[PDB]
């Protein structure tokens, strides 16, 4: 394939996640309404902001760059539309989140 260097990605448990990916689900989260793609997405609203509603939404990644087909959830998105709130998380023993690694 086309030789490139790594790009950012989220660590989760040594899995990278990367964010072409991460993109790709945020922009499916908003462009899909809440829970038709077999649950998904569902609403965060458990931190509301001082600067009023800012509406984040929760979806699920993969290992592989394809997009989630509504099966397990091991890694997953929360974000607002335009990503400037965008976090990764796993499940894998508890949620946690994952680690940001900038390239």
């Amino acid at each position: 394939g086309p030789l490139g260097s790594m790009e950012s990605y989220w660590d989760c448990k040594g899995i990278p996640i990367l964010f072409r990916t991460v993109h790709a689900a945020v922009e499916l989260a908003f462009t899909s309404q809440p829970g038709s793609i077999s649950g998904y997405p569902s609403i965060c609203r458990t931190t509301p902001l001082r600067t009023g509603p800012d509406e984040r939404r929760q979806f699920p990644l993969t290992d592989t760059g394809a997009r989630w087909q509504g099966g397990g959830i091991t890694y997953y998105v929360e974000a607002t539309r335009d990503k400037r709130h965008c976090e990764v998380f796993g499940t894998a023993g508890g949620v946690y989140k994952c680690t940001l690694v900038l390239r």
